[PDB]
RNA sequence: GGACCACCCCAAAAAUGAAGGGGACUAAAACACAAAUCUAUCUGAACUUCU
C-alpha cells in the first residue's frame, strides 16, 4: 500500500514533525492522505474469465468509514448484493479487515511525525558541531569519536549473541532454501519465536505499559520489573527512556539490542519477505549463515555510524548556527553537492586534455609549473626550473604541439612567437587551478556564480584574440552556413525556399531555463511511430536510395530544429500560447482512444488533476512528479512522465508547424527534377570552406553572401572578461562532459531559483554549431594507420605499403588519406599507442583477405537491406493478404544474417570498432573520477565530522595554497597521510601501514589512496600501467566507507558495457580481485511476436567481444 | 571479501502486522542539440490489444 507519490504528495519532514507534502505549499496533508486511503477495496475479497471479469467489477467498488458509516464509494452473501446492484448490519463483516486497516493507519500517522528534521549545528564551548536529535543519532553522537569505535563493535557482537543462538539461525537457514512460493509464514513464524514474541505480548505487554507511566526512570523500572527478555528491555529503553535519560556505559548496552533487531528484520523484508527477491538462492548462503551473518549485521552498524558522522560534517559546512535541516534543505544541498561534484571532474577532464595537448612523458601534474619563473636555492639562490611549455623547444616538439592544439582549438598558431605562446598555457592552466580554488571558497559563502569567476586572470594575446574571433556576428554566420551545407541543406532546397526559410526563423543562443524539454532528436524519432495516434499530418521523408534518405532526414531535421528552439519554445512558453489547449488535448486523445473506453484505464489520468495555471510552472509540476517516481518500473519501461512530456512537444510542435505556417518543409525532397540542378550546390560550397579553414579573410562569394545577408542572430556575449577563460575550457571537453556540464549549471539555475549562470549557458550553446561531424581535416600519418593493419604479417609502415596493402582504396588512394572518423577521437586522447598494444595482444588486425572481402560483399547489402524492409513490412503491416509464411521467414534469416556479417565486417574495416573501443575506454574512465570526486568530498566530511576543531582539516584540501601552516606541499593524499600519522603517533601498526618504505609498494601498485590520484588525473591512459579489473579492485577498496557507493562501483561499470551492446558478467573471488567471466555481446531480435522464431543478431562481433575482454586485462609488461 | 542482484530514515501497550512505511532527502540512473543501426508501431495490466 503505498502512500505517498500518489497525487504530487512527498513525505518532507520539518522540524516540527514531518509531514506529508503536497509538491510545493508547506501545508499538512497527512489527514488528508491517511483518511483517504481507509478503505477497503473489494476485490481482495475475491480460469481467466470469470475471475477476470469481477475484478473489473469490484476495483470500483470501495469500503470506507465516513464516518462511522459503512456506505461504498465509486472508484460472501454480502459481496453477492453488491453484484446484483441491490446496509450496515450487512457490512459488519468488514470491519473486521478495516480495523486492521485503521490500526495500519494510525501507526502510518505516527510513523510520519517522528521523521522529523534530526541535525542541528549547535555552539558548546566556541566551536560549531552538528548533532542529531534523533533516538537513533543519540546513539551514534555517543560512538561519534575513532576512540570508542571498538566499544561500538563490541555492543553490537554482544546484542548479536543475545539475541541469535548458532542452531536458531542454523534452522532459519534452512527453511528459507525449502520454500517456493506461499510459504513464507513458517519461515515468519519461526523467526518470532527466536525473538519470543508469544512470551512478550502475552505475559509482559499490559504489564509494562502500566510501569511506564508511573516510575519514570529506566533504572527503576528494570528494578520493578524484573525478568523481562534481553530484546523488550531494548525495545522500551528506545522509545521512552533514550531520549532524556544521560548514556553511562551501562546503559549504552540497552540500546544494541533493538538495533540488531531492525537489520535482522530489514535482511528478511529484503532477501525473504518481499518478492524474495529474483537475485539467487546461492545469495541467501552467503547471508544467512551465522557466521557471516554476525559479520554483515556489524558491517552495517558500522555502515550506519559513519554516514551519520559523514553527515554531521556535511552539515557543518552548509548550514548556519541556527539551523535544523529540513528536507527542504536537505534536498537543496544534495543538489549543491551534486553540482561541486561535477565541476571537480570538469577540471579533471581539463587537466587530462591539457596533457594530451601538452605531450609530457613524465604523466606528472602540474602546478605552479608550465611558465618559466626562477627560483632560489638552498645554495647560490641561482636555477631555471622546467616549464613544460619551456618544455615544447628541447624537444622540439612545436611543430606537434601546434598539431595537438589544432585539435581543440581551430586557431592559427604561431609557434615562433614563443612567449606569446607560453602565455597561452599559462590562461589554461590558472583557469583550471580557478574554478579548482572555486570549490573550496563554494564553502564559506554558498554562491556558485563565482566558482566561474576566474578573478585576477588577465587573458593572453591569443586567448582574446581567439575568443573574439568565436564570438564577432559575422563568424557565427559562417558557422550556421557550414552546419547548413553539413547537414546537406543546400543540395535538397531551392534558393529562394532557404531564403524565405533564413528570413524567419532567428537563431538563439539563449538557454530560457525551462525545465524537462525534450531535445528534438529523440523527438523527430517518435513522429513516424506517434503519427496514427495523434492528429499529426507529417511524411517522414521515403525514397528508394537510402543513402539518400539518411541525408534528407539529417536536412529534415536541422531545419525543424532551428524552429524548435528558436521561435516554437518562446511561443509554447509564453503565457499567450497553445500549451494547455494542447496538454488538455492529449489527455483527452489517450480518454477518448479505443480499447481504452472499453476499461477506463488510460495512463494518463494521472495529470488531469493538474492545472498550474503557466507553460513553465507546469513543466516543473511534471519534472517533479518524475523525480519521484523514477526507479519503480522494471525493464524499465517508456517511462509516463517522459512519454507525456513528448507528446506535448511534438503534437504542440506540429500543431504550431502547421499554424504560421511554414508546411513546405514536408516536400523537401521531393522533386527529383529539382534535386539534378541542386545536385552539385553541396560540393561548390564545401570546396569554400576548405579554402575558409585554411585563410579566413579571403572573400566571400556572391552566392555565399546572398545566405550571410539574412541569417539572423539573437544575442552577442559582448566579451566579459570572464567568459575568456570560460570559453577555454569548454574547448577542452568532449560532448558527454560538456553536456553534464551544461546540465548541472541549469540544475543549479532551478535548485537555488536564480539565474546565475545565464552568461554562461549561452556560451556552451555557441560551442553547439560548432560540432561539425565531418571531423577536421586533420593529418593522418600513414605510419599511425598501419599499426593496426597486417600487410602479410607485418604492420605496413611505409606509405607506399599501404598503397601496396589494399587494391579497392578504401584506404591511401593516393595522394591523400580516406581519413577516418574514427581515428579523431583517438588521436586527439592519444590513447594511441595503447590501443597498439591491446590490438596486438588480442589479434585484432585488418587483414588482407579480410579487407577484400568488403569491397565483394559491399556491392551486395542493397540488395540485402532492401530485401529486409520488404520482408519486414510483410510482417508488420501486410494489409493485403496475411501473409508471411514460413519461406518467408527463411528467406528473412539469410538476410539478416548477410547484414549481420557485412556490419560486423564494415565497422571492422571503418575503424568504427576502435571507435567504439576508445568511447569505452574512456567513458569508463570519465565515469570513475565521478567516484573518485564523492571520495574527496566525502574525506573532508568524515575528517570534519570526527573533529569539530582542528581547524588544519581545511588545510589539507586546498590546491595551492601558499598559506598552510602545516600541511604546506602536495596534493590531497600526500597531504592526508602526514595528517594520519600525527593523528595515530602512539597507535602502531597503523603508522607502519602507511611507512615510508611501505608506501612504495603502496604507490607503484595504486593501492588503497594512491589510485585517488590515479583515476582523478587519467593516468591510466598513455601507458595503463595498471588494468582496469585492478583500478575497479583498488577503487572498491577505496570506496569501502560506504556501502552504497562500494556496491554502485560495478553497477555502473555494467550498465557503461550494456550501452555499448555488451553483457558482462563479472566475478569476485575470494580474494577481493575482480575477472571476467563472460562478455557477450547484447542480441538484437528479430520479429519479436510470433512466440517461437527468434532471431537474435548480436550487436557487435565476436572479435571485438574478444578485444573488450582483453582491455580490461590489459597491463604494462 | 563476493558487486551486478543498492543504501539510509521512521515506526514495538492499545496498533507485537517490524507481515508496515518513507527517500528529488542518497547513491545509481533518467532528463539534456554529440554519434552509431538490423529491433513494427500503438493500448493496457500485474502476455494483451490496434489500424
Amino acid at each position: 500500500m503505498k502512500v505517498t507519490k500518489v497525487g504530487g504528495i512527498s513525505h518532507k519532514k520539518y522540524t516540527s514533525e514531518g509531514r506529508l507534502v503536497k509538491s510545493e505549499s508547506e501545508e499538512n496533508r497527512t489527514d488528508e492522505r491517511l483518511s483517504a486511503l481507509l478503505n477497503m477495496r473489494l476485490d481482495m475479497y475475491i480460469n481467466q474469465k470469470r475471475i477476470g471479469k469481477l475484478k473489473k467489477f469490484f476495483s470500483n467498488k470501495m469500503v470506507y468509514l465516513k464516518d462511522n458509516t459503512l456506505s461504498l464509494k465509486n472508484g460472501f452473501a454480502v459481496l453477492k448484493k453488491i453484484y446484483l446492484n441491490e446496509n450496515s448490519e450487512e457490512l459488519e463483516v468488514f470491519r473486521n479487515d478495516i480495523k486492521k486497516k485503521l490500526n495500519k493507519i494510525n501507526s502510518l500517522k505516527y510513523s510520519f511525525e517522528k521523521n522529523k528534521a534530526n541535525y542541528q549545528k549547535i555552539n558548546e564551548n566556541n566551536i560549531e558541531k552538528v548533532e542529531g536529535k534523533s533516538k537513533r543519532n543519540i546513539i551514534y553522537d555517543y560512538y561519534r569519536e575513532s576512540a570508542k569505535r571498538d566499544a561500538y563493535v563490541s555492543n553490537v557482537k554482544e546484542a548479536f549473541d543475545k539475541l541469535y543462538k548458532e542452531e536458531d539461525i542454523a534452522k532459519l537457514v534452512l527453511e528459507i532454501e525449502n520454500l517456493t512460493k506461499l510459504e513464507k509464514y513458517k519461515i515468519r513464524e519461526f523467526y518470532h519465536e527466536i525473538i519470543g514474541r508469544k512470551n512478550d505480548k502475552e505475559n509482559f505487554a499490559k504489564i509494562i505499559y502500566e510501569e511506564i507511566q508511573n516510575v519514570n526512570n529506566m533504572k527503576e523500572l528494570i528494578e520493578k520489573v524484573p525478568d523481562m527478555s534481553e530484546l523488550k528491555k531494548s525495545q522500551v529503553f528506545y522509545k521512552y527512556y533514550l531520549d532524556k535519560e544521560e548514556l553511562n556505559d551501562k546503559n549504552i548496552k540497552y540500546a544494541f539490542c533493538h538495533f540488531v533487531e531492525i537489520e535482522m528484520s530489514q535482511l528478511l523484508k529484503n532477501y525473504v519477505y518481499k518478492r524474495l527477491s529474483n537475485i539467487s538462492n546461492d545469495k541467501i548462503k552467503r547471508i544467512f549463515e551465522y557466521q557471516n551473518l554476525k559479520k554483515l549485521i556489524e558491517n552495517k552498524l558500522l555502515n550506519k555510524l559513519d554516514t551519520y558522522v559523514r553527515n554531521c560534517g556535511k552539515y557543518n559546512y552548509y548550514l548556519q548556527d541556527g539551523e535544523i535541516a529540513t528536507s527542504d534543505f536537505i534536498a537543496r544541498n544534495r543538489q549543491n553537492e551534486a553540482f561541486l561534484r561535477n565541476i571537480i571532474g570538469v577540471s579533471s577532464v581539463a587537466y587530462f586534455s591539457l596533457r594530451n595537448i601538452l605531450e609530457t612523458e613524465n604523466e606528472n601534474d602540474i602546478t605552479g609549473r608550465m611558465r618559466g619563473k626562477t627560483v632560489k636555492n638552498n645554495k647560490g639562490e641561482e636555477k631555471y626550473v622546467s616549464g613544460e611549455v619551456d618544455k615544447i623547444y628541447n624537444e622540439n616538439k612545436k611543430n606537434e604541439v601546434k598539431e595537438n592544439l589544432k585539435m581543440f582549438y581551430s586557431y592559427d598558431f604561431n609557434m615562433d612567437n614563443k612567449n606569446e605562446i607560453e602565455d597561452f598555457f599559462a590562461n589554461i592552466d590558472e583557469a583550471i587551478s580557478s574554478i579548482r580554488h572555486g570549490i573550496v571558497h563554494f564553502n564559506l559563502e554558498l554562491e556558485g556564480k563565482d566558482i566561474f569567476a576566474f578573478k585576477n586572470i588577465a587573458p593572453s594575446e591569443i586567448s582574446k584574440k581567439m575568443f573574439q574571433n568565436e564570438i564577432n556576428e559575422k563568424k557565427l554566420k559562417l558557422k550556421i552556413f557550414r552546419q547548413l551545407n553539413s547537414a546537406n541543406v543546400f543540395r535538397y532546397l531551392e534558393k529562394y525556399k532557404i531564403l524565405n526559410y533564413l528570413k524567419r526563423t532567428r537563431f538563439e543562443f539563449v538557454n530560457k531555463n525551462i525545465p524537462f524539454v525534450p531535445s528534438f532528436t529523440k523527438l523527430y524519432s517518435r513522429i513516424d511511430d506517434l503519427k496514427n495516434s495523434l492528429g499529426i499530418y507529417w511524411k517522414t521523408p521515403k525514397t528508394n536510395d537510402d543513402n539518400k534518405t539518411k541525408e534528407i532526414i539529417d536536412a529534415q531535421i536541422y531545419l525543424l530544429k532551428n524552429i524548435y528552439y528558436g521561435e516554437f519554445l518562446n511561443y509554447f512558453m509564453s503565457n499567450n500560447g497553445n500549451f494547455f489547449e494542447i496538454s488538455k488535448e492529449i489527455i483527452e486523445l489517450n480518454k477518448n482512444d479505443k480499447r481504452n473506453l472499453k476499461t477506463g484505464f488510460y495512463k494518463l489520468q494521472k495529470f488531469e488533476d493538474i492545472q498550474e495555471k503557466i507553460p513553465k510552472e507546469y513543466l516543473a509540476n511534471i519534472q517533479s512528479l518524475y523525480m519521484i517516481n523514477a526507479g519503480n518500473q522494471d525493464e524499465e519501461e517508456k517511462d509516463t512522465y517522459i512519454d507525456f512530456i513528448q507528446k506535448i512537444f511534438l503534437k504542440g510542435f506540429m500543431t504550431y508547424l502547421a499554424n504560421n505556417g511554414r508546411l513546405s518543409l514536408i516536400y523537401i525532397g521531393s522533386d527529383e527534377e529539382t534535386n539534378t540542378s541542386l545536385a552539385e550546390k553541396k560540393q561548390e560550397f564545401d570546396k569554400f570552406l576548405k579554402k575558409y579553414e585554411q585563410n579566413n579573410n579571403i572573400k566571400i562569394p556572391y552566392e555565399i553572401n546572398e545566405f550571410l545577408r539574412e541569417i539572423k542572430l539573437g544575442n552577442i556575449l559582448k566579451y566579459t572578461e570572464r567568459l575568456n577563460m570560460f570559453y577555454l575550457i569548454l574547448k577542452l571537453l568532449n560532448h558527454k562532459e560538456l553536456t553534464n556540464l551544461k546540465g548541472s549549471l541549469e540544475k543549479y539555475q532551478s535548485a537555488n531559483k536564480e539565474e546565475a549562470f545565464s552568461d554562461q549557458l549561452e556560451l556552451i550553446n555557441l560551442l553547439n554549431l560548432d560540432n561539425n561531424r565531418v571531423t577536421e581535416d586533420f593529418e593522418l600519418e600513414a605510419d599511425e594507420i598501419g599499426k593496426f593493419l597486417d600487410f602479410n604479417g607485418n604492420k605496413v609502415k611505409d606509405n607506399k605499403e599501404l598503397k601496396k596493402f589494399d587494391t579497392n582504396k578504401i584506404y591511401f588512394d593516393g595522394e591523400n588519406i580516406i581519413k577516418h572518423r574514427a581515428f579523431y577521437n583517438i588521436k586527439k586522447y592519444g590513447m594511441l599507442n595503447l590501443l597498439e598494444k591491446i590490438a596486438d595482444k588480442a589479434g585484432y588486425k585488418i587483414s588482407i583477405e579480410e579487407l577484400k572481402k568488403y569491397s565483394n560483399k559491399k556491392n551486395e547489402i542493397e540488395k540485402n537491406h532492401k530485401m529486409q524492409e520488404n520482408l519486414h513490412r510483410k510482417y508488420a503491416r501486410p494489409r493485403k493478404d496475411e501473409k508471411f509464411t514460413d519461406e518467408d521467414y527463411e528467406s528473412y534469416k539469410q538476410a539478416i544474417e548477410n547484414i549481420e556479417e557485412y556490419t560486423h565486417l564494415k565497422n571492422k574495416v571503418e575503424f568504427n570498432e576502435l571507435n567504439l573501443l576508445q568511447g569505452l575506454l574512456l567513458r569508463i574512465l570519465h565515469r570513475l573520477v565521478g567516484y573518485t570526486s564523492i571520495w574527496e568530498r566525502d574525506l573532508r566530511f568524515r575528517l570534519k565530522g570526527e573533529f569539530p576543531e582542528n581547524q588544519y582539516i581545511e588545510e589539507i584540501f586546498n590546491f595551492e595554497n601558499k598559506k598552510n601552516v602545516k600541511y604546506k606541499g602536495g596534493q590531497i593524499v600526500e597531504k592526508y597521510i602526514k595528517f594520519y600519522k600525527e593523528l595515530h603517533q602512539n597507535d602502531e601498526v597503523k603508522i607502519n601501514k602507511y611507512s615510508s618504505a611501505n608506501i612504495k609498494v603502496l604507490k607503484q601498485e595504486k593501492k588503497d589512496l594512491y589510485i585517488a590520484n590515479y583515476i582523478a588525473a587519467f593516468n591510466y591512459i598513455p601507458h595503463a600501467e595498471i588494468s582496469l579489473l585492478e583500478v575497479l579492485e583498488n577503487l572498491r577498496k577505496l570506496l569501502s566507507y560506504d556501502r552504497k557507493l562500494k556496491n554502485a562501483v560495478m553497477k555502473s561499470v555494467v550498465d557503461i558495457l550494456k550501452e555499448y551492446g555488451f553483457v558482462a558478467t563479472f566475478k569476485i573471488g575470494a580474494d577481493k580481485k575482480i575477472g571476467i567471466q563472460t562478455l557477450e555481446s547484447e542480441k538484437i531480435v528479430h520479429l519479436k511476436n510470433l512466440k517461437k522464431k527468434k532471431l537474435m543478431t548480436d550487436r557487435n562481433s565476436e572479435e571485438l567481444c574478444k578485444l573488450v575482454k582483453i582491455m580490461f586485462e590489459y597491463k604494462m609488461e
